[PDB]
């Protein structure tokens, strides 16, 4: 009875309102929920911080609490919570965390920077719960060159946001203090942290020298043929432009990866209309890293979706799920420019129009005589998995405006998704199917009375049962986005969250989580 209730409570996913019986409830059973730490939160919530008395015994329980996952000290960093306490105690629960898996919030943290005391951040400069947020990334940062490559472009970008410094000056002043505060304990750290210094500023005297040339090829009109010319020539001006011969340098998109410069003889222009430019990275060891990189555009949704892909793909790896997905790096090095990792892959509408179906494409690539179809048994096998991945993860994140010109293809069998404009439900057209699924991905695994079609939906409901198991996490690091200056968010900052809680639909068991996943797929395919 109560019991019950309690445990209905307490597995809430984190951003649901409790009802004010909902807290007395929590409230009144505060000392005998102590050994639950998934439920610490929710009494969290039920505080009346206003009260001094009734604070002092909430921060005692607190010391006396189960500890509470890393996954879920994240929410405790949201703009629904201020006492600071709390917030340094959400600080020291993320000091457990290794490098890797801070590294893949580091995205949302330097947002929630934005609910952190501003003063104290300012005050740091010079003219167990003893660390704040901004204080905790820089001492990780100064600690791992890979933490503190995406700390310095991800606060940079910050900084340079013309949103933010017209309409909230505040904020935008105390990402200028955290930059300079990143500096100071760099310039303050040993030989090692201080080199990592003037390689960010290596870094960003480069990216600005790319941004210049860009704008130099555009400066009079030409055809491609031409602008490809001016750009190659501009290139192989070390010289002048510096940008094929640098003292191997990290590369921001990337930053194991450390580069002697840029191929002069084969970086391009896209035909689009910003022409952005494909680039190919000598790396130190001689080998070859291409990239685009986009000037007039702004990455910042799309970084962040293809942050979250990659932590999804990573979950599911964690529970020995691999599905061959494509989570191709995006970093914004600017509001206005940023570089993507490039694929070498076919969108599949360039398939259809040159061989007439995904099967014969890999029947020309990938052949076997006694494999699926003609097809390369683990060619196919590559195929059935990333499409179930991405149905899941593009349902899940309500991504829109897919068709076959951002639907991609390689010959090793992955297909994958690119150009994340519309996310949380947004689309061009009203009433979009719910399943991102076509007529061309199931005839690619031979149709709906194949042994892959049934695979693939078994991969399905796996991945969805999977990454519900995350829920809690999925839906904390949404949290910590909900006033980004990312488009399809700012559209509902108040529904953004909720948005993506109901994908998972927690209220059904996982027996009855699967039924539905089923009926999600053949309901679309039956429309297909
Ligand atoms: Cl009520
Ligand atoms: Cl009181
Ligand atoms: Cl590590
Ligand atoms: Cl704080
Ligand atoms: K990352
Ligand atoms: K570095
Ligand atoms: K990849």
């Amino acid at each position: 009875a109560t019991r019950d209730q309690l445990n209905i409570i307490v597995s809430y996913p984190p951003t649901k309102q409790l009802t004010y019986e909902e807290q007395d409830l929590v409230w009144k059973f505060r000392y005998y929920l102590t050994n639950q730490e998934k439920a610490l939160t929710k009494f969290l919530k039920c505080v009346n911080w206003d009260l001094p008395q009734e604070a002092k015994q909430a921060l005692e329980l607190l010391g006396k609490w189960k500890p509470m996952d890393v996954e879920d000290s994240l929410e405790l960093l949201s703009s629904h919570y201020t006492n600071p306490t709390v917030r340094r105690y959400a600080v020291a629960r993320l000091r457990q965390a290794d490098d890797e898996d801070l590294l893949m919030y580091l995205l949302q943290l330097v947002q929630a920077l934005k609910y952190e005391n501003f003063d104290d951040i300012k005050n740091g400069l010079e003219p167990n719960l003893e660390q704040d947020l901004c204080t905790f990334l820089i001492s990780r940062a100064c600690k791992n060159s890979t933490l503190a490559n995406y700390l310095y472009w991800y606060v940079i970008v910050e900084c340079e946001d013309q949103d933010t410094q017209q309409r909230d000056p505040k904020t935008h002043e105390m990402y200028l203090n955290v930059m300079r505060r990143f500096s100071q304990a760099l310039l303050k750290g040993d030989k090692s942290v201080r080199v990592m210094r003037s390689l960010l500023a290596a870094q960003q005297t480069f990216v600005d020298r790319l941004v210049h040339l860009m704008k130099a090829v555009q400066r009079e009109s030409g055809n491609r043929k031409k602008k490809n010319e001016r750009l190659q020539a501009l290139l192989g001006d070390n010289e002048k432009m510096n940008l094929s011969d640098v003292e191997l340098i990290p590369l921001p998109l990337e930053p194991q990866v450390k580069i002697r410069g840029i191929i002069p003889e084969t970086a391009t222009l896209f035909k689009s209309a910003l022409m952005p430019a494909q680039l190919f990275f000598k790396t130190e060891d001689g080998g070859k890293y291409p990239v685009i990189f986009k000037h007039g555009d702004d990455l910042r949704q799309d970084q962040l979706i293809l942050q979250i892909i990659s932590l999804m793909d990573k979950l599911l790896r964690k529970e020995n799920l691999d599905l061959k997905l494509t989570p191709y790096k995006v970093l914004a090095t600017s509001t206005k420019h940023g570089f993507m990792q490039f694929i070498q892959s076919v969108p599949v509408a360039e398939v259809l129009d040159t061989e007439g179906s995904i099967q014969n494409f890999f029947r020309k690539y990938a052949p076997s005589e006694n494999g699926p179809n003609g097809i390369s048994a683990e060619v196919m096998d590559t195929y059935v998995k990333s499409c179930a991945g991405y149905c899941v993860i593009t349902y899940i994140l309500g991504v829109g405006d897919r068709h076959l010109d951002n639907l991609l293809l390689t010959k090793t069998g992955k297909l994958f998704h690119i150009d994340f404009g519309y996310i949380l439900g947004r689309d061009p057209k009203p009433l979009p199917p719910p399943m991102k699924l076509n007529k061309e991905m199931v005839e690619g695994m031979g149709g709906t009375q194949s042994e892959q079609y049934q695979e693939f939906r078994k991969q399905c409901y796996t991945a969805f049962l999977h990454l519900r198991r995350y829920s809690n996490l999925i839906l904390n690091l949404f949290s910590l986005m909900v006033d980004a200056n990312i488009p399809d968010i700012a559209l509902e900052p108040d529904k953004t969250v909720k948005k993506v809680q109901d994908k998972f639909r927690l209220d059904l068991s996982d027996e009855e989580a699967v039924h539905y996943m089923q009926s999600l797929i053949d309901e679309s395919v039956h429309a297909l």
